[PDB]
């Protein structure tokens, strides 16, 4: 219905705003673009499901997220990919992991403070009906 389309549009607007706040945070610059395969050529073969904030924005616009839970699964994937690609004790890896965890924690904290659970529940119940 019209009212359901309005609901998903509000969800997209909400998710774009949250993603934008993540993307302008200097800590998260490394997660704003997909990995360049001329800098780490083996990235695309190790990491089977690359995810980054540019891709998340593209998926919002393609109406791929019908719930906040769907969105957070991709934020979680940005984080978990980073933990797996950079597992070592050296400072470069530890810095990336810390930023990845912070990205994840920041998204969840924004959602906890700013998302009405009844709005999420509505999105879920529409998504289950289609
Ligand atoms: N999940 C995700 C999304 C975008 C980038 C990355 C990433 N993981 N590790 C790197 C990296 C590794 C060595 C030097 C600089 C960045 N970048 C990981
Ligand atoms: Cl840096
Ligand atoms: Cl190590």
């Amino acid at each position: 219905s019209m009212q359901e389309e309005d609901t998903f549009r509000e969800l997209r607007i909400f998710l774009r705003n949250v993603t934008h706040r993540l993307a302008i945070d200097k800590r998260f610059r490394v997660f704003t673009k997909p990995v360049d395969p001329d800098e780490v050529p083996d990235y695309v073969t190790v990491i089977k499901q690359p995810m980054d904030l540019s891709s998340v924005i593209s998926k919002i616009d393609l109406h791929k997220y019908l719930t906040v839970k769907d969105y957070l699964r991709d934020i979680d994937l940005i984080c978990s990919n980073a933990l797996e690609y950079n597992p070592d004790r050296d400072p470069g890896d530890r810095l990336i992991r810390h930023r990845a965890c912070a990205l994840r924690d920041t998204a969840y904290a924004i959602i906890k403070e700013e998302l009405d659970e009844d709005f999420e529940q509505l999105c879920e119940e529409i998504q289950e009906s289609r």
